[PDB]
């Protein structure tokens, strides 16, 4: 109830500085360079893909101060504080239908945005008043899972679409005829036959003596009087790259194939726990290493991830902070309840989840919890960054499950080779804090990452996201389709349970997937986070369509391993 | 004594008909599918190496042409179908060594060349008529096993240099740094201050007005015509290569894993097994058949495996059957007996050291085996080569032992995935034939290897020099040095033997592998054989320097198989 969050703070306080002294060296100093790099790109390419649709008002600078701010406070102040936020899909979609309506009235975005912003923080905090966990226990495993495998999927795809979209912007000679290597040219050239942009392009700008300067032109030269790269050394509209395309291929399946390599270092004979594990968790750090010297020895002018070195607020109608909103007329202002009434409610459901999945039997917890406190410090960072006029991060789940695997307090005797102890997880709640404050203090830090090639940090995107799987139950039954009924191991959730039950609840599952899948395809598809609603509404149906016991032996909520243990102890 | 290889027949008359009716197809398809390949390309880089050496009286096709009689043959009417006789360095020097001393009284090198194998193949005649089996026992597996394990090391080696190579002739930029790279050029140019060998080779050849043709000639066509090429894309002779490397790279890379991955499948779990087992035999079989499809779709022009389909002799004025020697002064081929009694000593040594690695007991096979048979056709295939003017060949390591372990039977009652019981190995000999019949077929076909480049037949051989070296012990304990105690595999020598006996034994062993390293290394490499004698010697003087029982545990001609099940029945 109302009064009634204050009990969480109470119940973390005396554990808050007894998760400080848990950090060690030698593992966080590992965790905090693979997050740092991690974190880093998707703020700024995100950043960057809004910024050309809010229409250059926000850029990389406003999502790196933003994303800094909210890093250092979530990590202080947060019930779960061990989600690492990252975008997601509403966001972008959201921000841009905010633009389309803000064609017309349109007298600042940024007035309009803040007020939407502070609307959608203040129901937030009205949500933690009320009724935000006296619904939560409500869940099951069915839909938790169908949300968090199929958004851990998303994170794949666009891994791979960001590899194959490089592939556009990239292309090659599709035949060498290396005999005709030395009549291979392109040079820039007018237009033949040319469109009126190109002619009022050329005309508006004022030119003077282009023709001496025609005959050859760098490549940012050429795109600049819009000529044609007219040459046998030209298939499209960027030259022929001799090699980014196909390089850019092998650190891509170089890096998936390696980066599993070293990860499962940790079960190794060869050397004795001390020096393996620590191979084993610097793994990220040493891939982007060693991938950056193959890169600097035999130069192939790869893309990296970039950060602007000038530090400012863009387009000079911004102040670094600026409160201000009056130039909208007032009934605007009381029309935006109806989106950020959608929007608490998409925000709420998401971080819910998310800490749904967090707060399982996998990645245990030691202490208590809260989803009260939890809500409060990303309802008050948002209330701040969106008065601030800066991009939001909501709490994703890969980012969040592979930061807890890389810190984690494992035993002081293992099993030779074989038989390594999971013995929990670690919360420091002070790498959270530095990587975002370190990612702030790198607005003038360009060195660092400008090396660090986009390659790479795409196969640990990827890497990332098959990994965070291997924990989820369900992906492993949707691997199951072609394999055997007599070849799996004990999994009591298969032996008292029917095989035909088993591909059933698979296909059904796979179903709304596929039914996710066309919803976030739709020109719209907002409706994704309201379709968990749906998803538990079926569910309670089902104990009908098939016997209750038949989903007591997969949904069922504690761990396959424990009962594993607890049925063979029965017997 | 004389007439005592005759038992070895006798013993191979009874399995006669069983060792064809006993192979099958699909892990007999796929290996020779492999082979065949794998065998022309073997014999083609050799044959053309001989070519620049002998000034065209040896060609590639004359290389074929023995090759395939020599395999055929042999595959027929040996004591071990399963080893390949492959071209080997012994070779190359011997002949040119022969062509350095027909110099000075060598009016024919042909005839001279004819007249010394006829000599060797006498001397294997005496030979192999007395006690070719006899002194086997003396060999053993100390000296085996450094002889083995350096010869895949070098071939792993030479895989991955070979690439290296051609990246080294098709020359690469170190830099493209794309803005500029449609500024650069290379055009061929007449040579300004020419140097005193280009002049001199254009002046004698009688090619005039050079001039009009040097504004830009292709790079095949500057290239002979000693033009210097000038340019900013030459920085070196030639213009930089676009895509050479980085697709060769990619061919032998993905070779090299998807081969070890499909076979590796034998152990995972995905379907039924009987379909399971099929897929993996023919996985060399499938990455060709891939790769050469994915060339054929987007090419990029890379060197790619020709013979010659015109089949005659070299140089139009030397006759095919060509004719018994006689011209030569007659003492020249008595004075042969001392050259060719170096050349049978090596070549008896060398053949009898790679049978004994074949003929392990780990290698273990349900037929016999005559050493005498195999020296014998050796000895009748030596004599038909040389007197026809071809070609000879040793047997190669790496070769015999791929073909072994790439047709194995494997037992399917096993539990999935993990275990596949090892049940011998097979020895149809029916590959090898087929093999040798469809080259010896494909002197006049060149359109089946015109369509596969070197670098797939690389990625081919890399995975042939990996996975050669499974049976060696030796290696796997090189490989075991790093291992603590704690957990350390399951080698005989920890409870039996000390480790500071099994490491002396193992430094002493691998000395004994550098010093037959710097040996192959040396400008006569002809001492290579002659050292297995002294690695005998030196194995009788540790006889003194240890007990006898703490050496018969790896040097042990019964495997540690029956150690493992003698010792488990005794405890
Ligand atoms: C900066 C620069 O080098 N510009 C060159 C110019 O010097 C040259 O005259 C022209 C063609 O000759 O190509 C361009
Ligand atoms: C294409 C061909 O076969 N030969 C061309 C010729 O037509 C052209 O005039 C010359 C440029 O001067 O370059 C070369
Ligand atoms: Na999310």
């Amino acid at each position: 109830l109302f009064g009634g969050l204050v009990l969480d703070v109470k119940r973390k306080a005396p554990w808050y500085w007894s998760d400080y002294r848990d950090a060690l060296s030698l593992q966080c100093l590992a965790s905090f360079l693979f997050l740092y790099c991690a974190c880093m790109s998707p703020v700024i390419t995100f950043g960057g893909l809004l910024g050309e649709a809010t229409e250059g008002r926000i850029s990389a600078i406003e999502s790196l101060f933003g994303a800094s701010m909210t890093g250092i406070a979530y990590s202080l102040f947060a019930g779960q504080p061990l989600t690492i936020l990252g975008s997601t899909g509403p966001v972008l979609v959201f921000e841009k239908i905010l633009f389309k309506f803000c064609k017309d009235y349109a007298l600042s975005y940024l007035s309009l945005r803040a007020c939407i912003g502070l609307w959608t923080a203040f129901l937030c905090i009205v949500l933690v008043a009320t009724d935000a966990s006296s619904l939560v226990c409500y869940i099951t495993r069915f839909t938790e899972e169908a949300f968090a495998s199929l958004i851990c999927i998303i994170f794949i795809y666009e891994a791979i679409e960001k590899l194959i979209h490089l592939a556009e912007t990239y292309p090659i000679h599709m035949h060498s005829q290396l005999d005709h290597l030395s009549l291979y040219y392109c040079r820039c050239a007018l237009p033949e036959n040319p469109n009126n942009h190109t002619l009022q392009y050329w005309k508006e700008h004022s030119i003077p003596t282009a023709d001496v300067n025609w005959a050859n032109l760098t490549v940012s030269e050429c795109q600049e009087m819009h000529g044609e790269f007219i040459g046998s050394a030209c298939g499209h509209h960027g030259p022929y790259t001799p090699d980014v395309l196909f390089w850019s291929c092998i650190l891509f399946f170089a890096t998936f194939i390696v980066s599993s390599t070293l990860k499962t270092f940790k079960t190794s004979r060869y050397f004795p726990t001390r020096v393996r594990s620590t191979v084993s968790d610097f793994a990220v750090f040493l891939t982007i290493f060693t991938m950056v010297i193959l890169d600097f020895l035999i130069g192939v002018p790869s893309p990296k991830l970039q950060v602007p070195s000038v530090f400012k607020p863009t387009r000079d109608d911004r102040g670094w902070f600026i409160s201000p909103i009056g130039p909208n007329p007032w009934w605007t202002v009381i029309a935006a309840i109806i989106p950020a009434l959608l929007c608490t409610i998409l925000i709420f459901m998401d971080q819910q989840i998310t800490a749904v999945i967090i707060n399982r039997k996998e990645h245990k917890l030691k202490k208590g919890c809260g989803y009260h406190l939890d809500l409060l410090v990303v309802a008050i960072m948002l209330g701040v960054c969106s008065l601030m006029g800066l991009p939001w991060f909501v709490a994703a789940t890969v980012l969040s499950i592979t930061h807890v695997n890389s810190l984690k307090l494992e035993s002081e005797c293992s099993a030779p080779g074989e038989q390594p102890k999971f013995l929990g997880i670690r919360e420091q709640r002070v790498t959270g804090l530095m990587i975002f404050v370190l990612m702030g203090c790198s607005v003038f830090m360009t060195a660092v990452l400008k090396f660090i090639p986009m390659p790479v940090l795409y196969g640990v995107f990827l890497y990332m996201g098959v990994s965070s799987l291997q924990g989820i139950q369900f992906f492993d039954r949707l691997k199951l389709f072609g394999m055997p009924a007599k070849h799996q191991p004990d999994f009591i959730y298969l032996r008292h349970v029917p095989l035909r039950k088993v591909h059933l609840f698979t296909l059904v599952q796979l179903t709304c997937l596929v039914l996710l899948w066309v919803i976030k395809a739709s020109p719209a598809a907002i409706v994704f986070p309201m379709m968990v609603l749906a998803l538990v509404f079926v569910r309670k149906v089902m104990d009908l369509c098939f016997s209750k016991r038949e989903l007591s032996w997969l949904d069922d909520l504690m761990p396959e391993s424990k009962k594993k243990k607890l049925d063979d102890a029965k017997k």
